[PDB]
DNA sequence: TGTTGCATAACGATGCAAAA
DNA sequence: TTTTGCATCGTTATGCAACA
DNA sequence: TGTTGCATAACGATGCAAAA
DNA sequence: TTTTGCATCGTTATGCAACA
DNA sequence: TGTTGCATAACGATGCAAAA
DNA sequence: TTTTGCATCGTTATGCAACA
C-alpha cells in the first residue's frame, strides 16, 4: 500500500469504470484492499491531472485521465484568428450601402463567415453566408464600404 | 442592440459566448456576468444549462480550481457520451419518419429542420453513432458496428 | 403508404403526421376533411376532423376548386410561392420564435436575426409561411437570418415585432 | 336580367373587404341596396371563379377573385417530372454498396435530390444533398448499384 | 503505308500505360519494334484526337484519346444562359432599397444563384442563396427595384 | 467602380477560372496579361503552378494543336485521371478534427462550417478509391469504392496531414 | 410538458496539525 | 521532510412546487 | 510552413528539305 | 505526292533562394 | 406551454317549389 | 325557361377540458 503505488492503481480503476465522485472512489479502493479518505483523494487526481469529464447531456460526469493532451477544444478564438483565416481564404471584398460583400472559394464561406462571428466585432450587426459569398451587416453608424476596406486591411 | 432574449436559447447563445472570451472559474461567477447584461438567473438553472450544454471545469489553474469550456461543434468530448434529455424532446418535435438501410437510419424532418435535429444528435454523442451529416429534410446517422442502421431506427422511434 | 413492416415508419405527432398529410393532398383527389382522416387511416394514422382542421390551416391549404362544380380539391402552397393576396400567419411563428430565437437587431431595412446552430433555416420557414405583409422575404445562412422589410417599413420596426411577440 | 349586374357589383366589394362567410356578404349587399339570400350567393361564386384563401396561419379565410389563372401553386408531381429534370441536370451516377452517387452541377444538387423525394420510389429510403452530389439510400434488397444504373436509364 | 499502322498501336499503349511525354512514348515504341523521332509523334496524337489531360493536383499530365466526346466540361457559360435558367425557376421578384429578392421553388436558389453569378452582371455586387430565396446586390446607384423588374424581363 | 480583388491565391485563382471561363486563352504568357490587365500582376512560374492546382487542362479546341484551357466544372471531375493531394493534405492538417469509419463509409469531422471546404478539395483530388463526398457543416461523408473500405479510407486521411 | 427558483444535500479543494 | 486525515467551506447537483 | 520570382531545363509544335 | 527528320522557337515545368 | 378529443355552433352546397 | 328562397344536411371551425 506504498503512496505512489496507489495512484497507480487508480488510473486503472478509473480506466473500466463509472466514477462518479471521490466518495465511490474511497469504495472502489477499499474493497481492493487500500484505504483512504475523500480529502487525499482530491489530492491524487489533482496531481495526476485526471479530470471530471461528461457528455453534452450526460448529467454529473466522470473521473478519467486525459490521453494525448488537452481532453477539449472548445469554442475558438477571437479577432486575431479572424485575421489569419480572412487573409488566408478571402478573394474580394465589395460593399452597397450598410452591406459589405465578401466573396471566398468555394463552399469556404460558412467557415469563414464564423470565424467573423467569432471575434463579435461591435460595428459588425451579425453575418450571412452561402457558398462562395458572405454578407456582412454593418451597424449604424457604420458603413458596409467601411467594413469592406476595414477587411481589406488585415488581410 | 443586439437585444439578446429572455429564454434558454437567448441566454444559452450568450453563456458559451462568456466561457468562451473570459476566466469562468464559478457557476456563481457567471451569474454576475450576465447580470452585467441584464440577464439575471439563478445558480440552479445556470447548472441545469451548462450541463446541457456539456460544458466542464477543467483545471487550467495548475491548482484544483479551473475553468469553464464548453466543446465546439465538431469536437466532442473523448471518453463520455451521455445526453439524451433534449435530443428526446427535439426527437418527438421534429422526427416525422424513420427508416433504414445497412448501417444507415434515415431520419425525416419538417422543411429546414434537418439540421437542427441533428446538432442535437451530434452533442448526444452515442457510442453506438459514428456521426451525423443533414440536408434540410432528411439526415443520416451512421450506425458504428456491429450495431445496425435498423437498430439506431428503432431506437429514435420508442424515444420520444 | 408507411408502415414498419414495409416502409418507413412514421411518427406519432404533428410532424409526422402532416408531413403525411401534404403527402397525400398532393398525390391525391381530397375534396373532404372527413375523406383526409380516412387516407390517413389507411396508414396506421388515427386522427378526428377536429385536428385535422387545425392542420391544414396551419399547413396554409386551401379547398380551390378544380371539379367545374363547387366541391374542389384541397392544394397546399410549395414554399417559395406563397398564397398571392393574403397575408395571416403568427399562431405558430409566434412559438418557434419565443423558442429559436437568440438575438434582434437591425440595420437600414434589413432586421437580423440570431438562433442557436443549425435552427437558422427551421426559423425562417415559419416566417416565410407568415407572409407577412411587411416582409419582402427572408434568407438563412446556419445561426442567422435576414428578414428584408419592405418600405416603407424598417428594419428596425421589423426587429421590434419579433422582439415582443414571442 | 339584373342578376347580372349584381356579380360586377360583387367583385368590387370582395376587392376592398375581408370577407369572411356568405352571410356577411349577404350584409355587404344589404346595407348596400341589392339584397339577396346565402344559398344564391354560393351560386354566383361559384361562377365567379371566386375562391376562399387563406394564409399560411390566417384561419378561416376570404372570398377572393383569382388574378392571372391559379391561384396556388401547390406542391410539385411525381416520377415523370423527377425524369425530365434528371436528365436535364445530371452530371454522373456511381455507386457503392447500398449508395448511389449522384452528381450534378454546381448548387444543382438540392433541386435535382428534391425532385427524387417527390417521386416517392418505393425503393428508396430517402436522399441527402450537398453541393454537387447527391446520396441515394437504396433499401434492401435493392443496391445502390441499382439504383445508380436505374436513373441512368431515365436521363 | 505503315504510317496508319502505327497509330492503332499507340491508341493501345496509352490505355495501359501513364504516358508522360512524347520522348517516353518513343521509348515505350522503341522497345516494342517501331521507332521513330519526337516530331512526328506530336503529328500523330495531333490528329488522334488525344490529349494530355490531368487531375486537379496531378502534376504535369498523361496523354489519352477522348471517349464519348468532350474529355472536359469546364466552367458554364454567361448571360444568355442565365436568361434560360431564369425564366425555367423563377417564382417571384421583389425588392426592398437596393436588394432584389427572387424566390425560387425548394432548393433550387443556389442553382439559379450561381447561373446569376456566371453571367458577371456589372450593376450586381453579388449574390447570396438560402433554400427558396435569393437575394442580389445592386451596386449604386443602380436599385434592387431596378434589379428586380430587370429579371423579370427576362424570364 | 467594381469589386476589389484580393492580394493572394484566393483571390488571383477565383480571377484565374473566371478569365479562363469567359476567354480563349491558349498560353501561360497571354494570361499573365489579362490578369495585368486588372492591376494582377504574376509571373509564368506560380501561374503554372496554380492552373496545376486548379486542374486545368489545355485541350485542343481549335483543330490545330495550339487550343485552349478549360477548369473542369465541380461535380464533373475529369475522366480518366485522378491526381491530387498536395493541397487536400494541406487542407486535411488544417481541418480536420477526428477520422471514424463504418462499413464502406469514412466519417470526417472539422470545425463549424468547415465541413464543405475540406469535401471541395477532396472531390478536386479525385481519388480512384472514394466515389464522391457530401458534407454538412461539421461533418463529411466520404463513400469509398469497393473493395476498398470505409476503415481503410479513414486511416489515409489519417496518416497524411 | 417544459422551465425556473428555492432550499438542501452532495461534492471537492485547502489550511493546519499529527504521523511516517 | 512529507503525507494523510480531520474539518471546513466554496461549489455544484436536485427534489419539489409553482407556473405557463 | 506556405509562397513567389528568377533563371534554366524540359517539353511540344512547325517550317523546310530530303526520302519513300 | 506524302512522310519523316532536322532544327528552331514558342510554351510549360522546376530547382533554388528569398521572404513572411 | 403545446396538443388533442368531444360536442356544438358556424358555414356552405343542393333538391324542390314558387316566382319573374 | 330561369332564378331565388326555403330548408336541409354534409362539411368545417372552435370553446373547453383533459393531459403531458
Ligand atoms: N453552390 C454554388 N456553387 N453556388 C454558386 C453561387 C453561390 C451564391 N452566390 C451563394 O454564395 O449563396
Ligand atoms: N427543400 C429542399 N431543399 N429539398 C432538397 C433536399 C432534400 C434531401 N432529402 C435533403 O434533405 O438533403
Ligand atoms: N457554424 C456555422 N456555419 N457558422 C456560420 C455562422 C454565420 C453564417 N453567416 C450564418 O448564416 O449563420
Ligand atoms: N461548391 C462546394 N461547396 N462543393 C463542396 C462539395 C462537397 C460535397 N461533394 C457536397 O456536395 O456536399
Ligand atoms: N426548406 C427551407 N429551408 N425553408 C426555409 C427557407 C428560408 C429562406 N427563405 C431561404 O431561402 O434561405
Ligand atoms: N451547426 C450545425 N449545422 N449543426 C448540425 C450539424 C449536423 C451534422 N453533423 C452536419 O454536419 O451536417
Amino acid at each position: 500500500a506504498n503512496r505512489a503505488g496507489r495512484q497507480a492503481r487508480i488510473v486503472a480503476i478509473l480506466s473500466s469504470a463509472q466514477v462518479r465522485s471521490q466518495n465511490e472512489l474511497a469504495a472502489l479502493l477499499a474493497a481492493e484492499g487500500i484505504e483512504v479518505t475523500q480529502a487525499t483523494l482530491s489530492r491524487d487526481l489533482e496531481e495526476l491531472g485526471a479530470v471530471k469529464l461528461r457528455g453534452a447531456d450526460g448529467g454529473t460526469g466522470i473521473y478519467v485521465v486525459p490521453e494525448d493532451g488537452s481532453p477539449v477544444r472548445g469554442v475558438s478564438g477571437g479577432t486575431d484568428r479572424m485575421a489569419r483565416l480572412l487573409g488566408e481564404l478571402l478573394v474580394s471584398t465589395d460593399d452597397s450601402g450598410n452591406l459589405a460583400v465578401l466573396r471566398t472559394p468555394p463552399g469556404a464561406a460558412h467557415y469563414l463567415a464564423s470565424a467573423i462571428d467569432r471575434a463579435a466585432l461591435p460595428q459588425v450587426v451579425g453575418t450571412i453566408a452561402g457558398d462562395d459569398t458572405i454578407l456582412v451587416v454593418a451597424r449604424e453608424p457604420t458603413t458596409g464600404a467601411q467594413l469592406a476596406g476595414m477587411f481589406e486591411n488585415l488581410r
